[PDB]
């Protein structure tokens, strides 16, 4: 996936605390990261797609082939068993832990980077833009 590439400002949130309430993230956390204006920044090698997110609260980084499992360290530090697809031109992204699961999904819409998480019943959209 490529159309995906570049440098991704966090825009708008809604229901994320409630979303990583829901995920298990203690409230110190989540008052951090709820807080935080996360600049994603997305890039692609051959197989290997990159994405970091950057923020005064913590920076993280993950690279991945599609498909592939992987293990993951959230920023909520959890250890997460990771694997995302290419479906109809979203990145799906799937984290298992505890025979857990949330699903996080990143699409482009116009001229935005539309993230779409999903825990349980609690459902979160965040919103970037280009930098
Ligand atoms: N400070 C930062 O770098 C930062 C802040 C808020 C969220 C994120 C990334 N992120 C995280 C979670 C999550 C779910 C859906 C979309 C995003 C995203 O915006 O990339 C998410 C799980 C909760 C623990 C925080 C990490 C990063």
């Amino acid at each position: 996936c490529d159309a995906f590439v570049g440098t991704w400002k966090l825009v708008s949130s809604e229901n994320f605390d409630d979303y990583m309430k829901e995920v298990g993230v203690g409230f110190a956390t989540r008052k951090v990261a709820g807080m935080a204006k996360p600049n994603m920044i997305i890039s692609v090698n051959g197989d290997v797609i990159t994405i970091k997110s950057e923020s005064t609260f913590k920076n993280t980084e993950i690279s991945f082939i599609l498909g592939q499992e992987f293990d993951e360290v959230t920023a909520d530090d959890r250890k997460v068993k990771s694997t995302i697809t290419l479906d109809g031109g979203v990145l799906v992204h799937v984290q298992k832990w505890d025979g857990k699961s949330t699903t996080i999904k990143r699409k482009r819409e116009d001229d935005k980077l539309v993230v779409e998480c999903v825990m349980k019943g609690v459902t979160s959209t965040r919103v970037y833009e280009r930098a």
